C-alpha cells in the first residue's frame, strides 16, 4: 500500500480473497472492504485496467449477489456499491474505453436485475427504487450505456411501473409529509430528469419520443415544476428548461409543459438576492443554476 495504483489493486487482492460476501458472518468486514475500496478510488483521481476489473468482480458481481433480497443486507451498502460505481466513472481513463464498460456491465445481467430490482422497492416510501434507479443514472453517465439503456427499453419497463404511480399523484414535491412522497419526488428531480438528458445525448431525435412520452406522463409534474417558484427545485427547471427545448429543433407527441411562466418566473427569484434567502452555500452555486436557465430559453 504505497502508490495510487498499487493500493487499488491490493483491495481488490483483498476483496478476490472472499468466501461469500454478504455472508452475515463476513460481511461487516467486506463492508469495510469496500469502504477502503471507494476511499481509494475516490482518490485515485490521480492502469485503467486495473478499475475494470472491480467493475466487474466488485460492482457487477454485487450488484446481483445483493439484488437477491429474496440476509441483513440494507439498502445502504447498495448505495455502497453505487457509491463505488460513480467513483469507478470517475477515473480520469474509462470514457476512452466506455464500450469495454458496457460489455463488462452486460456480461453481467446489471441492467435488466437493475429494472427488476426497480419494480421492487414498493411503508409507503421507495428507497430500492431511488437507489436502482440512481445506480442506471450513473452508468448512464456516458452515452455508451444510455445507448443499451435506451435499446433495452428502460422508459417502457420503468413508465409501466408502479413507481410511476405516486410520481402521478398530486401529493408530490420537495417540500412533502411523508417520507414516500418526498422521496417520490427526488426520484423526480434527482433520477429521471437527468437520466433522460443521459439518454438523450445518444441521438435524441430517436429516443425523443420515448423522453417526451414519459415526461408527459407525469403531468402533475410539470404543471407543479412551473407553479413551484430548494435546489432541486432548480435542477428540476434546469432540466425541463432543456428537455423540451431540443424537442424544439428537431413524428412524436408534444411537451405538455407551460416554460412560458418560466422566464418570467426567473427574473422574479434573482435579482435582489435577498429575497432569496428563505429558500453562503445554498446561493452561490443554488443561484448560479439558474442563470443558465434564462438564456437558452429566450
Amino acid at each position: 500500500p504505497r502508490d495510487v495504483t498499487h493500493l487499488l489493486a491490493l483491495v481488490s487482492s483483498a476483496i478476490h480473497a472472499v468466501e461469500n460476501p454478504f455472508g452475515a458472518n463476513d460481511l461487516p468486514y467486506f463492508r469495510t472492504l469496500l469502504k477502503i475500496l471507494f476511499v481509494v478510488l475516490r482518490a485515485a483521481k490521480q492502469i485503467t485496467q486495473q478499475v475494470l476489473t472491480i467493475l466487474d468482480r466488485v460492482v457487477a458481481r454485487c450488484f446481483r449477489a445483493l439484488a437477491a433480497l429474496v440476509t441483513t443486507t440494507a439498502p445502504e451498502d447498495l448505495a455502497l456499491i453505487t457509491a463505488i460505481l460513480q467513483a469507478c466513472l470517475s477515473v480520469p481513463g474509462i470514457e476512452q474505453c466506455q464500450v469495454q464498460v458496457l460489455n463488462i456491465m452486460a456480461a453481467h445481467d446489471v441492467f435488466q436485475v437493475a429494472v427488476a430490482l426497480f419494480s421492487w422497492a414498493d411503508s409507503g416510501d421507495p428507497v430500492y427504487g431511488e437507489l436502482a434507479l440512481l445506480f442506471l443514472l450513473e452508468l448512464s453517465a456516458l452515452p455508451a450505456l444510455a445507448e443499451h439503456l435506451a435499446c433495452d427499453g428502460l422508459l417502457g419497463h420503468l413508465a409501466a411501473a408502479r413507481l410511476a404511480g405516486y410520481m402521478r399523484r398530486t401529493n408530490v414535491g420537495p417540500f412533502a409529509e411523508n417520507a414516500g412522497a418526498a422521496r417520490c419526488y427526488a426520484i423526480w428531480a434527482k433520477c429521471l430528469l437527468p437520466l433522460l438528458l443521459n439518454i438523450l445525448a445518444a441521438l435524441g431525435s430517436t429516443v425523443a419520443p420515448e423522453v417526451a412520452w414519459v415526461l408527459n406522463q407525469f403531468p402533475n409534474l410539470l404543471q407543479s415544476s412551473v407553479e413551484r417558484i430548494s435546489l432541486l427545485e432548480i435542477s428540476e427547471i434546469h432540466s425541463l428548461a432543456l428537455l423540451t427545448r431540443v424537442l424544439a429543433a428537431c413524428d412524436v407527441p408534444e411537451v405538455t409543459w407551460d416554460g412560458a411562466k418560466v422566464l418570467e418566473c426567473v427574473e422574479y427569484w434573482l435579482r435582489g438576492r435577498k429575497v432569496l434567502r428563505e429558500r453562503n452555500r445554498l446561493e452561490e452555486k443554488a443561484v448560479g443554476l439558474l442563470v443558465g436557465v434564462r438564456e437558452v430559453l429566450e
